RNA sequence: UUUUUUUUUUUUUUUUUUUUUUUUUUUUUU
RNA sequence: AAAAAAAAAAAAAAAAAAAAAAAAAAAAAA
């Protein structure tokens, strides 16, 4: 068991009432006891009048899961059965639900309970109930906004609340609100930010505000308070680094006079000037619009289109590789931009490829130099080692590629070398980045670089913002924020990331717009400080509006059915076919009767898919036309016989007649606006003949 | 030889959150 | 003409979850 505290006990009290209450702490205060406690106490009240009790935890994130569920058994000294279901389980729920006193399940689980049953065809397995649990917690509620899983649930208890579909003598559920902030959002004065935090309290149905009032002190000695250091390095524009970003920028004319001349040979006069700034963001947003309106018309050559492309795909790797030259030294962005350019080679033009060859040899001979901040920052290392012998870094950056390069640079470093001072390259588990072809983002291997680093083999942790929420961070004795600027809640949790005695944070950048974000951060924590402290001032809110207005529920339902009749009705248009080709070159993959999905993947049972296709080895589709190089899918077996798959990305619809040439961004688009391809029959018969000899 | 359960890896699709940049519209001020 | 605020569209980056499928390794049964 673990004692609790004054500041814990003062919070408890006010959920201890049975109302709607939200929990707001500082991260790492101990929200988990917070809620085992209110768990225990309900389960005993219950117990003593002689009722069911019920318990349902959510959260978030997975990897914090299996802990919250381990701490609430320990705490409540596993007397009451505790269930996990996560997505890799498949034990059903509705049978744990009624054999097990307490739930610990994803969200999107509880979404789909007491949804599910709504537009099924007959039976239907009955229907499940929201307020089968006797009390329910939300941890992370901050993002209850627009139609959020957590959303889904507020109105399901809406639906619970408002019909009369109660069995017997059911009750309201009791929910408890815990999270770090509320989050300002985008307002300027206190009075929309408290008019905001008050809608989404109502949102859950939350009307009183647990806040410690006098137990303070104890807040702050348990939780100190740690500093957030602002640092800036000026940008250098002469030395190797300048002759870099020159080369860098003579690249960059040099691709535009090629797209102009590209230009001028297909006689068009509409595309879009480039920036003269080749760092900004506007640069590769052109980059990106331009290859659009590329994809989305059609060229009388066919070869330019796919000059194009190239160009453009050049332009945006050189661009990566600016960024890369501003925030790092040289030598890393050097050697992406030379591993990228080897890749692409064998699908590369004779002109192209000299060029590369004497841009690659003018770079090599450019030589090499350091960043300012990457030597405050091993200084700062060393210092904190100094410091003391146990020192832990965690920094954070903007992008997968960023980490990996900011963990090649820290292990290059013979300094850090000289006392046996690791890194790592900690990420997200997502895999849907358009980033995904590097990084692994095992479950099993984010576990052993969680276990490195508590047993003090790793020092520097490149995390991304994964680390800050639903991970088992260990105590970190130094926090930097390498170019990284987030919202307020990020930056919240970033700060108190640093459990350790003494922690700093301190914040390296050479761009002004991070500094000016860093204070516009700053000034929002100071704004919802100054509107907890007049909410706390005044214990009448007199906020009522959204409350009522909250009676819109039905309305929703009934204009989704409308424009849902509406989109049918658009829909209703059909028996045309669609020439699928190529994204980047015009080749005539299949056509639109050849396209089967089986659950949700889709499959093209053409035949003469394997003569048009690489088939590289992993697996992989590649086009197998001349200088394309592009990733037309995934390979894929089903009948023990490897598929095809496309990518809808990396296919361009073109209708029959009119040369309307249609871009798609996700399946659902084409599916509910487009056609609707097949079921799947035994079509691997005809598609495995002609996929050997 | 087949079936059931557990673990690891991989793929497709769908549903959300946060940050930055670009563009358009409206209002206010100089 | 310039600046600020609000809404909308596009692009880039990061994070979360769900559904299904495939491969491999173990335990049990026929
Ligand atoms: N009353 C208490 N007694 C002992 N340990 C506590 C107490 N309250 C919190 N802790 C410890 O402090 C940590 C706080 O982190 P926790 O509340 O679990 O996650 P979060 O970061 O969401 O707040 C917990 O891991 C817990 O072990
Ligand atoms: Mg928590
Ligand atoms: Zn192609």
């Amino acid at each position: 068991q673990l004692c609790l505290r004054n500041y814990q006990e003062e919070l408890c009290q006010v959920a201890l009432q049975g109302k709607n209450t939200i929990v707001t702490a500082p991260t790492g205060s101990g929200k988990t006891v917070i809620a085992a406690n209110i768990i225990k106490e309900h389960f005993e009240s219950r117990s003593s009048e002689g009722k069911r009790f019920k318990a349902l935890f959510m959260t978030p994130n997975s990897m914090i899961l299996n802990q919250q569920a381990a701490s609430i058994s320990s705490y409540l000294d596993h007397v009451y059965h505790t269930q996990i279901i996560q997505g890799s389980d498949n034990v059903p729920t509705r049978n744990v639900i009624q054999s097990k006193d307490l739930i610990v399940a994803t969200p999107q689980m509880i979404v789909n309970l007491c949804n599910e049953h709504r537009n099924s065809l007959d039976s239907r397995l009955d229907q499940f109930f929201l307020s089968t649990f006797t009390i329910i917690f939300f941890d992370e509620c901050h993002n209850t906004v627009k139609n959020s899983p957590y959303s889904n649930i507020m109105r399901e208890y809406h639906y619970l609340k408002n019909m009369g579909n109660m069995p017997e003598g059911h009750s309201l559920p009791q929910i408890i609100g815990l999270t770090a902030s509320l989050g300002t959002g985008d307002k300027n004065d206190c009075l929309q930010v408290r008019n905001y935090i008050a809608g989404l309290c109502a949102s859950m149905d939350v009307k009183d505000l647990s806040i410690v009032k006098d137990n303070l002190e104890e807040l702050r000695g348990y939780s100190p308070i740690v500093p957030d250091k602002v640092l800036l390095c000026e940008r250098s524009t002469d030395g190797p680094i300048g002759m870099f970003t020159n080369r860098l920028t003579l690249m960059m004319q040099e691709v535009e006079g090629l797209i102009r001349t590209a230009l001028r040979n297909e006689h068009i006069g509409s595309f879009l000037d480039p920036p003269a700034d080749k760092e900004h963001a506007g640069y590769q947003n052109w980059v990106c619009n331009q290859m659009n309106l590329v994809s989305g018309t059609s060229f009388r050559e066919t070869g330019t289109r796919t000059i194009i492309n190239e160009a453009l795909d050049v332009l945006k790797e050189c661009f990566c590789t600016l960024s890369y030259n501003i925030n790092f030294h040289p030598e890393v962005a050097l050697n992406y931009l030379k591993d990228e350019m080897e890749y692409r080679t064998p699908n590369f033009t004779v002109n192209m490829i000299r060029i590369w060859e004497r841009y690659h040899n003018q770079l090599v001979g450019t030589g090499s130099a350091e960043n300012p901040m990457i030597s405050k920052t091993v200084q700062y290392i060393v210092e904190q080692n100094l410091q003391r012998a146990d020192s832990r870094t965690i920094i954070f950056v903007r992008t997968r590629y960023e980490a990996t390069i900011l963990n090649k640079v820290l292990n290059s470093n013979e300094e850090l070398l000289m006392l046996g001072i690791k890194s790592e390259w900690m990420s997200g588990l997502n895999k849907s980045t358009a980033s995904s072809a590097d990084i692994s983002a095992s479950k099993q291997k984010q576990m052993e670089k969680l276990k490195m680093f508590a047993d003090g083999e790793i020092r520097i942790l490149v995390s991304t913002s994964v680390a800050e929420e639903g991970l088992d961070v260990p105590e970190c004795s130094l926090v930097i924020k390498y170019n990284y600027a987030t919202n307020e809640i990020a930056h919240v949790q970033r700060r108190g990331r640093g459990r350790a005695l003494n922690s700093e944070c301190v914040l390296i950048t050479n761009s002004i717009a991070l500094r000016d974000q860093e204070s516009n951060n700053r000034d929002k924590e100071s704004l919802m400080s100054e509107t907890i402290s007049l909410i706390q001032n005044s214990p009448a809110e007199f906020r009522k509006c959204v409350d009522e207005e909250s009676n819109k529920i039905w309305p929703r339902i009934l204009r989704e059915d409308t424009d849902k009749a509406q989109k049918i009705e658009e829909q209703i248009n059909r028996n045309i076919v669609y020439k699928i080709i190529c994204k980047k070159c015009e080749a005539i993959l299949c056509t639109s009767k050849d396209i089967r999905s089986r659950n949700t993947q889709y499959l093209v049972c053409d035949p003469g898919f394997w003569s048009l296709v690489r088939k590289t080895r992993t697996g992989s589709i590649n086009c197998r036309r001349e200088n394309c190089g592009l990733k037309l899918g995934q390979l894929i077996e089903v009948n023990t016989v490897d598929l095809p798959c496309l990518s809808a990305l990396s296919i361009v619809l073109l209708v029959e007649g009119t040369d309307k040439r249609i871009i798609v961004k996700k399946w659902k688009n084409i599916l509910d606006k487009y056609f609707t391809p097949t079921e799947i029959r035994q079509l691997d018969v005809q598609t495995m003949r002609d996929a050997d000899q």
